[PDB]
């Protein structure tokens, strides 16, 4: 059902694309979710899941933090998809604007083997500081299950194809 991805590994593939709209048109089982231990989705990739469910996602959101409490660095939570997947997969990868542990990566990324193919952002990439090609590197060497890689950035795109070993 995917289309139009780059074959970077046996199971990991990469496309230039805006993850909502790579969501909508795919509907996959699981979109993983660019998330913070507060569920507050208010930019990045969740911003912009959040704003194509129309704000479900924050409601569902502020539900689940009312009722469990934070989400930990490296921790995620199976919440519901809405408009743009069976599942939303929400994953807290380090925030290195935040100070967080950059080793905390593989954590999140291990969240990734519980579900056989996933849509997905690159891990701590973006606002959250991290280099996007040591992301890229850490998914490849840490999930095992099939992994599609939306990137936004279409130069950061060609960046990671270009340099992926
Ligand atoms: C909003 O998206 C939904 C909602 C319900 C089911 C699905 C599945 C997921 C697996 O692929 C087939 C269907 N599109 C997606």
């Amino acid at each position: 059902s995917f289309s139009g991805y780059l074959k970077l590994t046996d199971n990991v593939y990469i496309k230039n694309a805006d993850i909502v709209e790579e969501a909508k048109k795919v509907k996959p089982t699981v979109v993983v979710n660019a998330a913070n231990v507060y569920l507050k989705h208010g930019g990045g990739v969740a911003g912009a899941l959040n704003k194509a469910t129309n704000n479900a996602m924050q409601v569902e959101s502020d539900d689940y933090i009312a009722t469990n409490g934070p989400l930990k660095v490296g921790g995620s939570c199976v919440l519901s998809g809405h408009n743009l997947a069976k599942h939303c997969l929400h994953v807290v990868g380090p925030n290195v604007n935040k100070g967080e542990d950059i080793q905390l990566l593989k954590s999140a990324y291990e969240n990734f083997n519980q579900h056989e193919v996933l849509l997905a952002p690159l891990l701590s990439a973006g606002i959250f500081g991290a280099d996007p090609i040591h992301s890229l590197r850490v998914c490849v060497d840490t999930v095992r299950t099939n992994v599609y890689l939306a990137v936004f950035d279409k130069n950061l795109y060609d960046k990671l194809v270009s340099s992926f070993l």
